[PDB]
Formats: structure tokens, sequence, C-alpha cells
């Protein structure tokens, strides 16, 4: 036994709570809503902030505002070539990166025998890198992450190095990624029922 | 528990495997004094693990491992020659230079100690590090770095970056990899006994 399991019910309800509050705001990414609510309904789970796979671009170290990163565009599904030229057009300083973020999920668990499950099954949906995040005396975390990660390197210091038909190539293969996260993210929540005790 | 009480043979094996590994030069010499510190411990042991790694390899599609191959691998930081003549052996499919970050691979006697590692690794710079697994006969650790790139160099044949990008690249490719050794080293002193 221990502390997280202790505290389990009082850790569920908050995050519950919680998420009505982002789900009332529209902050809660429409993709995965369905998938985060049947999470929820499962007795030894609940959910923690999470999100969908997203392709950005974004300069570092920016050069402004005092902040490390700043996005140039973010995107929350298939991107065509002329958005991300866009985006890209207002580099100006630090390294310019286009990357590729598969989603990621937080799912609080009430027994070590519950968190170790829910890995099983996201790895065996194809997120190969879920794990255990954080046990404290208060929760334990899982992370369900899958691998289709990107980090593109294409300019710096407002110099891009490279051209519309390179970018192109870049963006097919992101949207490749996006589209495999999702029909991941599919055969998770169609699995997920079967979790129930 | 089971993991607990099977704790004291699974560290036999893993040194052994460990010790077979040195013999034959399997392991990056890289991180060779880190991986005895942990042992050293007495409730961890480590499995296979790897310093980190800049790469040049040709493949059918981004992220095809299980037909992706090495035309240069390197695990320290590299010089501009070296990338050059890697890629210079590219024949047909797509070339990519990538950057990954290390992954060590530590057992733990009990929950508590993995908690204990997790966290002392991620203040050492690897936010990525976690508890991979958890079964009868072992509870691995997982500690690795977010840090990576992945760049588009040519397609059968033909080679898109010109010369101050792949510069970039590299030079970039050469800050995350010093990066790498630098929070390995910081790990590694501060393996302290208790």
């Amino acid at each position: 036994y221990m502390r997280f399991t202790e505290n389990f019910e009082r850790a569920k309800k908050e995050a519950l709570m919680s998420l009505e509050i982002a789900l009332r705001k529209g902050e809660v990414d429409e993709d995965i809503i369905p998938l985060l609510k049947k999470i929820n309904s499962i007795e030894n789970y609940f959910t923690t902030s999470s999100c969908s796979g997203r392709i950005s671009v974004m300069e570092m170290p920016h050069f402004g505002d005092k902040v490390n990163a700043k996005w140039l565009g973010k995107w929350h599904r298939e991107v065509s070539l002329y958005e991300v030229l866009e985006a890209i057009k207002k580099h100006r300083s630090g390294q310019l990166w286009f990357l590729v973020r598969s989603p990621i999920l937080h799912v609080g668990a009430k027994t070590l025998e519950d968190a170790v499950k829910l890995v099983n099954l996201a790895v065996s949906c194809g997120f190969k890198y879920s794990n255990i995040k954080s046990i404290s005396n208060k929760k334990l975390i899982v992370e369900i992450r899958s691998t289709e990660r990107m980090d593109v390197l294409l300019g710096e210091n407002g110099e891009i190095f490279v051209g519309e038909e390179y970018l192109n190539k870049i963006v097919e293969i992101a949207n490749d990624q996006m589209r495999r996260f999702k029909e991941k993210l599919k055969r998770l929540e169609s699995k997920i029922n079967a979790l129930n005790r």
C-alpha cells in the first residue's frame, strides 16, 4: 500500500473538476476529448493536462521579449505548405526549427498494478514511449507518448537554409507522422474499454 | 517485492553481461566510469545503455528503423570532414542526419530507489527520465534527454543541403552532443552514497 493510493480519491476529484473548467473554456484539444472522458470514466484512473499531436515552427534562442522560445506557427492537424512558409518568413533570430510532437497523455493511476496495465496497453497500441513519469505521496502519473517526433533545423539568425521544394518534402513527412498519431490514437481509444476492471 | 526479492540475482546477471560487454568492447568507453559508478551503489545496477549519438544514415522513409542503414555513426563531437565522408557514401533511399540523446537503463531495488534516481536524473538535465517498466524480475529506470535533431540531407543519390547549411547542422549537433556529455558527467558526480 502507498500514499498515492490513499490520496487517489482526493486527487481524482481535484483532477476532474480541473478538467471540467478546461472543457468549459474550450481549452482541451478536441481530438482527445472523448478519449479523456472514457479514461476518467474508469474507476482506477484520471487525467491531467494532456494534448494531441502538433506541428510547429519556432525560433530559439529568440532575441526579443526576453523569451527563450518563440513560436511562429502551431498546428494541431496536417499542415499545408504555404502556411508553414508564412510562419517561417517571420523568423528573425536564433535557430529556426520545424517540430512534430506526438500526442501526450498524462494519467493518474490508483495503484502500481493499474499503472503497469495502462502502460502495456499503451505500448501495444503503438505508443512505445509510454511509462511511469512520476511517483509522489500524492499521485502516480503515467505518460502515454508515441515515437514519430521530428526536430528539423531550417535556419539561423534570420537566414533560411532551405527552399520551397525542400520544405515541401518535409511537410509531407510531418503529415505522414501526424496521420500515424491519429491512427494509433484510434486504436488506443477502442481498446481502452477493456481496461475497465 | 517481486523485483525486490529478485534484485540480488538480477544485479548479478547484469554485472555478468556488463562484464562480457566490456571485454568485447561493446560499451561506449564514453560512459564506462558512470556505469561502474552506478553499479557501485547497492540498490542499482545497469543494463544496455549508450552515451548519445550523431548519425548519417539512409532509409526508405523517415522513422524506418527496420531498413535504416548507417553510413556514419559517432558518440562524440564530429568534424565536418567525417560527416562529409559518410555523406559521399549515399546511394539510395533518403539520407538523414540524426542526433539522439544518451539512454541509460538502470535497475532499482525498491520503488523508492527508482524515484530518487529519476528525480536526480531530472535535476541533472535528463528531462525524459522515468520508470520504463515494472515486472516480476525487475524495475527499470530510463534516463534520457530531450534534445535531438532530424535533417533530410538528400534522396536517391541527390544531395539537397548546401555547405552553409551543413556547416550549421554540424555546429548545432556538436553543441547538443557537448550538452549530453556534460549532463552525463553532472549525473556521475552526483552519484553519492547517501
